[PDB]
């Protein structure tokens, strides 16, 4: 989300008040990038691919052993 | 009557599909036989 920050009068140097100029206003944005290139990995099956695994459990997302 | 039988795709082994061969078709026929010999037999019985 874009952010906008504005200073406070107490945070403005005495010199700037004499010149009547504000400074240090900051803004942020994110750009949206178009698409230029795409790659595909097609496959072709010739005859009767072998039967797939019969596992019917929810796939665990991490190995138990990590320590 | 002649008969004809054809196998379905659920029976052709995968080996044949790779080679694109259809086998085991079967047909039936009956032939008409001629005549070659004849042998008569009889007996003259008389009433009584």
């Amino acid at each position: 989300d874009p952010t906008i920050i504005i200073p406070k009068r107490a945070n403005i140097p005495t010199n700037d008040l004499a010149a009547r100029i504000l400074r240090d206003v900051k803004v942020e944005l994110v750009y949206n990038n178009s698409l230029h290139y795409v790659k595909i990995r097609a496959s072709v099956v010739l005859d009767r691919p072998a039967g797939q695994s019969t596992n019917a459990q929810t796939p665990m997302s991490s190995s138990a052993v990590g320590v």
